[PDB]
């Protein structure tokens, strides 16, 4: 039996990087998307149902969308995190299949160290013809450079970004001359990282906590860094001359 | 008591006016003078067109000439002259913004200006507005993840043909190559000697001939284009 000429328009899906958290660092495109969708999904942890990114998105105004929260597994097994990714993808698919437009809002840039990428990958694999558009956002390291008024990288200097520093990495970490190295998660490995840094020469360090938040702390003094309480939302980059 | 003007460095993103930040738009609507960069060839500024596109900007637009491939003395004199022009605007109490494509702190001419300006005027009120990068935009438009989990990101500003033999693509890395113009053949030959490698290539992001591909042979067959960008993901 021939299929027929039925045309059901599924909803449109957006991935939206919203920046480090300051609502002023959203792009105009992000604002237009949030004002053009039915549902906004944001990420929460299992600990609390609070979404920072939901507050950021709501702050911009004109957003009539319904907000829903997705929980992502911060546990170490690949299969449990995969099950959480599959379940959240199914929730999104359920909303899209009824013809509702949805946006997935993520802190930072949507394609750079995000949980959004796993969702988009699975969605496109399962639904090859799906209408999906990605909105880039301002990154945390560019924001740290802006707020500290320190150049991230210029001319023929190379930029390196290292996502998750592990305590068994400080000794192996190299800082080639004329490079800038961003270290993204300095939370519980900061002591060994600082020990490695204090044995290097011709280096400048820019360190930041809570970019765009009330208690935004920025410094370029290593000793101040080592005295600080360990903070999950912390970032640094190391410039080797 | 004469208060000098406030100075802004504003990254405006890859060129699409939708990729300006809200802060960038507010700054552009609240300043007296907007400076943009030109080359020595023509006095045309793409970023001036981008900023004028947003609407509501009453500021005067001025051009600053930069040629960053020249000798150190020419670059130093050019930097000093442009800094003096900005100082001339600020000293009359006018707020001004320096608009640059991409992010203001990442491979921009803005940093040289800000360095000299702050050296000459330590007390200057200066604020830098971050912008969306070209490689994040290429990943967004291609719907390809730039980097995830524990993968490392490397950005190389200027690819040279000799890098082809010396360049490493370690597994689990993404390498952005910014300017592969006139060396793209050797880079493609280097890529064809690897397995488990993905290449995302883009020309003219936001322009009429917006071209994006991940097919290496299609890339090798195309004529070389100056405004092109690629990243290389090694699994």
């Amino acid at each position: 039996v021939p299929r027929g000429s039925h045309m059901a328009s599924p909803g449109k899906f957006y991935g939206v990087g919203i920046g480090p958290g300051n609502p002023e660092y959203l792009t105009l495109k992000a604002v237009n998307v949030f004002r053009s969708v039915d549902v906004v999904f944001t990420v929460t942890g299992p600990n609390s149902d609070f979404s920072i990114s939901e507050a950021v998105v709501r702050s911009v105004g004109g957003v009539k969308a319904e907000f829903r929260k997705l929980v992502f597994s911060m546990s170490r097994d690949a299969r449990t995190r995969q099950e959480q990714i599959e379940k959240n993808t199914a929730i999104i698919e359920g909303v899209l299949s009824r013809g509702l437009d949805c946006a997935f809002a993520t802190l930072g840039d949507a394609m750079t160290y995000s949980t959004f990428g796993y969702i988009l990958s699975l969605l496109l694999s399962r639904n090859p013809g799906l209408h999906a558009e990605v909105v880039p956002g301002v990154t945390s390291f560019c924001t740290l450079a802006a707020r500290s008024r320190q150049i991230l990288v210029e001319n023929g200097e190379r930029l390196r970004v290292i996502p998750a520093f592990k305590p068994e990495m400080a000794d192996s970490l190299e800082f080639p001359p004329g490079t800038t190295t961003v270290l993204m998660k300095t939370y519980r490995s900061r002591a060994r990282l600082m020990e490695r840094i204090r044995r290097e020469k011709d280096i400048r360090v820019i360190y930041g906590e809570r970019l765009g938040m009330p208690d935004e702390f920025i410094t370029d003094d290593i000793h101040v860094i080592d005295a600080r309480p360990e903070e999950y939302l912390s970032l640094m980059f190391v410039k080797k001359a």
